[PDB]
């Protein structure tokens, strides 16, 4: 009878994402014949920018694929997207680990549901480590000891792992959490949480790692975020014999190794006595509801359909990663779409099974912070600043960036 509801939904992706999403939408309309969905989809380029102007003028879509770091952009207050807590009758929030939802909560307002989550963990070149005669490290000391075994037994060009600056940042953060159980960012005070001495310690650990031949210094490899190592010869040759990176995108990296060598999942190094592995779990992307939607219930039903319903989940498959949704996981395992023997999947499973009560701030992902960190480690590697001067430099310049980024609500 009469009355129907017209929703708009955006997302970005390649044609492969477009096809399954378009397919999922058709299934949704089948089961909700009075709700139509107009799809607004492009590639990544220009997408944020277009959405930015829509959000500003209150003409954004009812349902949006969003990135985690858009919370600092659109929703410093938590009010930049619709509060998903207000539509829990349409949205089955129990399917998503409460802890993961904390990270997408701002000021007690749920701003998105992680479609999928991924953690930064260790994967190793199995051949190379067999050449070294080493078991993969279960402790930081073992990782450190591995650097010198690689150096003298295999050669100066061999390293246990190769690391982007940003990956190193996350790695040492992980160590610091294990030790002190505080986050890197103090959100409420809008500055870094570590003490001066802890900053000295943070960078002392970097120096200790490089001195111990754990990874190439920045004179040999120097990239902020771009995982460009996988196309380079020492990776392919098995000289850079491992990586610390998102579990979700491991296959591309492993296939570029000289066979029969592949990437296998490593243990996660633990300090003795720790109660938190200090893992970085990233919502790879989220679904959010437009702040200004005239249809929050139907938008909520669409999100619920895409993440939780049988034919929504089936359509969408693994085209946005392993779902966070519990029912989605169980369903995709039964159909054999999720295999526990996939290095990518087993890694997620290990990360989930490890203790990780410390969450991570979206402001931690700021590109200026990550760039600054490459600057900082270069000061150390190139002898231009002592570890202690670098810690004070990073603390100071970091705080300036944070302060500027954490104020200024659009
Ligand atoms: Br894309
Ligand atoms: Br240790
Ligand atoms: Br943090």
């Amino acid at each position: 009878s009469h009355m129907e509801v017209n929703l708009r939904m955006s997302w970005w992706g390649g044609n492969g994402r477009h096809q399954v999403t378009l397919k999922a939408l058709e299934e949704f309309h089948k089961q909700h014949p009075n709700i139509n969905v107009k799809a607004e989809y492009t590639g990544w380029d220009g997408h944020l920018s277009r959405l930015t102007t829509q959000i500003a003028g209150g003409t954004e879509p009812d349902v949006m694929q969003t990135n985690w770091n858009w919370l600092p952009i659109f929703s410093k207050d938590g009010t930049g997207f619709y509060n998903l807590f207000s539509v829990k009758e349409q949205l089955d929030l129990a399917q998503f680990d409460p802890k993961e939802l904390q990270q997408t909560t701002v000021n007690g307002k749920l701003n998105g549901i992680p479609i999928s989550v991924t953690a930064m963990i260790f994967y190793f070149n199995d051949a190379t480590w067999a050449k070294a005669g080493l078991e993969y490290p279960k402790t930081w000391d073992e990782l450190l000891a591995a650097g010198k075994v690689f150096k003298e037994k295999l050669g100066d060009q061999y390293y246990p792992v190769v690391l982007c600056a940003g990956q190193t940042l996350v790695l040492i953060r992980s160590y610091m959490t294990q030790k002190y159980n505080i986050p890197t960012i103090d959100e409420a005070n809008k500055k870094f949480a570590y003490s001066p001495e802890q900053w000295v310690e943070f960078f002392t650990m970097y120096k200790t790692m490089v001195d111990n031949h754990v990874m190439p210094s920045t004179k040999y490899y120097a990239s902020i975020v771009k995982s460009s190592y996988y196309e380079m010869k020492p990776w392919i040759n098995g000289e850079w014999a491992g990586t610390y990176m998102w579990n979700s995108t491991i296959t591309k990296y492993s296939d570029n190794l000289t066979k029969p060598a592949k990437l296998v999942l490593g243990p996660y190094p633990m300090l003795p006595g720790a109660k938190d592995a200090g893992l970085f779990f990233l919502p790879a992307q989220m679904l959010s509801i437009g702040k200004s939607t005239k249809h929050p219930q139907e938008s909520a039903m669409l999100i619920n359909f895409l993440l939780n319903s049988k034919e929504g989940v089936e359509a969408l498959g693994l085209e946005r990663g392993v779902p966070l949704s519990a029912t989605a996981v169980t369903q995709l395992r039964a159909s054999g779409v999720i295999k526990d023997e996939d290095p990518s999947v087993a890694g997620l499973n290990m990360a989930l099974e490890l203790p990780h009560p410390m969450t991570t701030s979206p402001y931690f992902l700021d590109w200026q912070i990550w760039s600054l960190f490459l600057d900082a480690i270069q000061y150390i590697d190139y002898g231009q600043k002592t570890v202690q001067e670098t810690a004070e430099y990073f603390n100071k310049q970091g705080d300036r960036i944070l302060k500027r980024a954490m104020r200024g609500s659009l």
